[PDB]
C-alpha cells in the first residue's frame, strides 16, 4: 500500500495524548477523519494537498494513534479538541476537509462554536439526524457483550463493519491499516466504547443552526454509501451548500478508499 | 465443490420434520454430524462408504435441512431422535460414524440408552466434560444480544466461527454450504438457540458410564482441533478404546474437510 | 469497479475504425493511453478532468476497442492517427495528458510533426531510448510461438505481464478490463503483433529533438515502475522540464491504477 | 497444507540420483506419480495406505526431488528406472498405484518388460494413444522460446498449466508444492525438456500388448479430467479391467488433490 502518514507530534488535550502531523507549507488546511478510522484515510490525499497548503491532520481522541481512554470520546468532546488544536496551531480561517464524524465535528465547531473557516469540503458527513446503522444501534445496547468477544470474533466484526463503508473491497493490507488500532485489548474496548457513546443530540444541536455560511461549502458524496442514503446528502447540500452536491459514482461511505482522486479534485479544482 | 448429499426424506419426530437420506446397499452404517454443521460434512465420505454399506445420514433436530424449532434441540433431545430413527429405519446393530455432538449423541445412545452397534468410529467427538470453545462459552450468555445482530454481522461471526474448525481454510463455496442454514431469520435464531441450550450434564451423564463397549471402537482425531484439546481425545481413547487413538496431523476439528481420506481409511481399512 | 469510459464514437483512419469518446465542456484536453492498455486507464481520471475541460480520449490503433488490423500499429503510425484526430475534432493547442507509448506518440507529434499544445502532462512516458521489458524483448523474437498458445496459457501470460505494471495488485475485475481485448483470436494475435512491431527508432527520432517546448510541461513518475528505470525519467525531465519530476511513491508504471489521484492533482493543481 | 512426504533416500540410476522414501511395514505397495508432478501427490494418501503396507514412492527421473539432467527423461527411460528400483528394493509382485505418466510407466513395465504385479490401481492414466493437451503439443514444438521466458512469466505458465489438472483450484501453498521444483534455472529448463521429449510411440508400444492380466486391475477416473477424454479411460477399462471404471465425480486429472479419499477407498476397500 501507499505509505502511512507520519503523525510525529503529540498534543496534550486535558491529560490525553493526541497524535498529529503536518505536510507542506502555505495556507492552512486541516483534515478531520471519522469513525472507525484515523488520519490514515488521508494517506493518498494529504500529500497532494500539501503541494500548495500546510496540511494538518490529527487522530480523534479515542481513535488511531491518539489515546483511547475510558472517558468521553463522543462528538460532545471532539469539537472541543478541534478548537484546541486550531489554537495550538495558531491558525485562523483554515481550509477544512472532513469526513463522517469529522464532518459532524467541524460543523459543530462552526455552527455551535463560531469558528471561521476559509472554505469547507465535507465527505459523506454525518450531519443530519437521526444517524447510525443498525449494527451501531444494536451494539450500543450490549457493549459489554461485544467487548468480551474472543479476539478472532472481534477481528471478524471489525473487518465486516469496515467493509460496509466501501464499494470496492479493500486488500487485507489496506484493511489492516484501519483495523489494527482496534485489535489490542485497549483498542477492542475502545472500538465498542465510541459506538456506545454515540448520541443523536450531538448532531441535532448543530443541525438546528444550519444555514449557508460566510465561506464556500462543498460536499463530496459517494453515491453507494450503505450507511447514509444519497437523498440525505442532497438534503444537506440544500441546507448549507445551495443545493450543490459532488456525487461520486461507484464510491461508498469511505470515498478516501474508493475514489481518493474525487476528494483531491474537489479541493484543488474548487 | 463436490455434490451435496441428497437428504430427500422427511421423518416426523414429535411433530418436527427431520431431513435424512441414504446411499448404497449392504450392512447398515449411520452417519451423525455435529454442531454447527449438517450431513453435508459427509458429502466426500458417504459415497465411498456406500460402495459396500447401506449408508444413512440425517440432520440433527435444529440443524441443516431439518426443522429448527423454538424447542429443545440440545443433546438431551438428540439421542431420543437417534434411537427413533434407528427404529424407523428398522436397523439393528448399525456401524456408526459420528462427529462432535454427533459423537456425544451416539455415546449417550449407547451408554445411557443401551443401543448396540456393530462398531463405532468417532471423529473429534465431544465426549469428555467440560467442553466449549471461548466463542460458544461467551455467546451462551448473550443469546438475544447475538440473534439481534444485522444479517451481515451475524454473517461475519458465523463465517469466522466455522473457520475455527479447520486447519486449511475453506473455499467460499464450501464455507457457504455450512453457513447458509444459519442465515435466514429462523436459522439465525436457531444458531444461537442451540448454543444457549448447551449443558455439560449431557456429556457428564454418558462419561460416568464410559468403558470399552461390546463392539470395536476407533477414534479419528484431528490434532490441531481448536475446539477440543488433544488431552480429551487421549482421555477418551484410554477410557473406551484401550489407548488407541488415530491422530490426524495438520487436521483441525472438521476432519471431514481437512482430511476426509483419514475417515474413509478408518472406516474401510479395518 | 468504477464505470468503464464510454467510447461510443468511431473515426475512420485509413480504413480502420478508431474508438473514441468525449466528456465535459470547455477547453480541450486530450488523453492518450499506452501499451498494452486502452482509454480505460482514464476511467477514474477523465470524469474529474471533465468538470472544467472537454476531455477527448481514443484507443490507439491496435488497442482496446479500436480495430486490430494485421497492419502497421507501431509508434510510426500512432502519431499520424493522433494528428488526424486533432484535425477531425477541430481542436487547437489542446491540453494533453499521455502515458507510456501515448507519451511517445504526443512527443513525436510535437517534436517531429510540429503540433502545438497548450500544456503537456506526461505519465511514465516511453521517451528515452532504449526501452523494453524482458518479456517484450523475448516475446518480440517469437511472435508465432506465443500467438499459437492455447487461450488459457495466453490468458496467464497477459495477466502476468499486465501485473508487472502495478505496485498494488489489481482486482480480477479491474485486471479483466485491460486483459479482455487481448483474449479474442484477433486480440491474441494483436497483442503479440504490437510487441513484434516495436522499434527503438520511433523513440530515438523524437529524442534527438528534445528541448523545453513552448508550453508548460510536467512529468508524473511512478517511482516503482518495473518497465522504465527512474534514471530515464529524470533524463527526460532534464531535457524538456528543467529537471522536474512529480514523483509518485509506491506507484508502478500504471500510475492510473496505483495512484490516479496523483495524475488528477498534477493536471488540476497546475 | 498437509506436510510433504519425506523422500529420505537416494538411488543411483545410471549416474543420476533418484529420490525415494518409504512408510509403513507389510506387503509392498509402490506409488508412481506423473507429469508435471512428484511423489508429493501422495502426501495425503501414502500415510493411510501405510497402516497395513510397506509403501514405496519415488520421483521420476527429471521430476520432483530427483535429478533433472539434460538427458532422456521420457517414458522410454522411466520404465527402466521403475524396474531397477523394484530390483533394488528386492520386492516381488508388488501392489501398484500409479497416476498419469506413472500409469504409462507401470503399464510399459508390465506389458513390455514382463514385471508381475499382485494388484494394479491406475488413476487417470496416460495409456491410450494419442495423448497430449494442446499446450503440451505446442510447447513441445517451440522449446527454446519457452525455456527462455522471464522467471515471472514461466511461473505464471507453470501455475496455469497445473491449474488445468484440478476441478477445485489449489491454494497457493499447495500449488507451490508442485510448482517449486520447476522454478530454479535448472527446473525451468527441465520443465520444458520433459514436455519436448514426449512421443506417442511410448504409449503405442504398450497399448499394442494390452490384455487382461493375471492380477486385479482397478481404474480410478476423475470425470472432469481436462487432459484425457473419459472415452479413453473406458477404452482402457474395456481392454485390461473387464470394462469397470471407478468414476470420481467433480474431480479432474489430479484426483489426488480433488478427491484423495477416492483413491484411498479404491485401494483399501477390497
Ligand atoms: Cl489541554
Ligand atoms: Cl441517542
Ligand atoms: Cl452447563
Ligand atoms: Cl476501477
Ligand atoms: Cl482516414
Ligand atoms: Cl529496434
Ligand atoms: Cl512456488
Ligand atoms: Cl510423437
Ligand atoms: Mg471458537
Ligand atoms: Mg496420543
Amino acid at each position: 500500500h501507499h505509505h502511512m502518514l507520519d503523525l510525529a507530534n503529540r498534543f496534550n488535550f486535558e491529560g490525553h495524548r493526541i497524535a498529529w502531523g503536518t505536510l507542506g507549507e502555505g495556507p492552512p488546511l486541516v483534515l478531520v477523519h471519522g469513525t472507525p478510522f484515523s488520519s490514515q484515510v488521508w494517506r493518498r490525499i494529504a500529500p497532494w494537498l500539501a503541494r500548495r497548503h500546510r496540511v494538518f491532520f490529527y487522530d480523534l481522541l479515542g481513535y488511531g494513534q491518539s489515546d483511547m481512554p475510558d472517558a468521553d470520546v463522543s462528538l460532545g468532546r471532539q469539537n472541543v479538541l478541534f478548537g484546541a488544536l486550531l489554537d495550538e496551531w495558531k491558525i485562523s480561517r483554515p481550509r477544512v476537509l472532513a469526513h463522517d464524524y469529522g464532518g459532524a465535528t467541524v460543523l459543530r465547531a462552526h455552527f455551535l462554536d463560531g469558528i471561521a473557516y476559509s472554505d469547507l469540503t465535507l465527505v459523506n458527513p454525518v450531519a443530519i439526524a437521526p444517524q447510525g446503522s443498525p449494527f451501531v444501534r444494536h451494539v450500543a445496547q450490549h457493549e459489554a457483550a461485544f467487548t468480551g468477544l474472543p479476539a478472532y470474533a472481534h477481528h471478524a466484526l471489525v473487518s465486516a463493519y469496515i467493509g460496509q463503508a466501501v464499494a470496492q473491497p479493500l486488500s487485507d493490507d489496506v484493511l489492516s491499516i484501519y483495523r489494527a488500532p482496534w485489535l489490542t485489548p485497549a483498542g477492542q474496548a475502545a472500538f465498542y466504547r465510541q459506538i456506545a457513546q454515540m448520541r443523536q443530540r450531538y448532531i441535532e444541536d448543530a443541525e438546528a443552526r444550519y444555514a449557508p455560511p460566510d465561506f464556500p461549502v462543498r460536499i463530496v458524496w459517494g453515491e453507494d454509501d450503505r450507511w447514509i442514503p444519497l437523498e440525505q446528502g442532497q438534503a444537506l447540500a440544500d441546507r448549507i451548500a445551495n443545493g450543490k452536491l459532488i456525487r461520486v459514482p461507484r464510491a461508498g461511505h469511505l470515498v478516501q478508499e474508493d475514489a481518493p482522486e474525487a476528494i483531491v479534485a474537489a479541493v484543488l479544482d474548487r
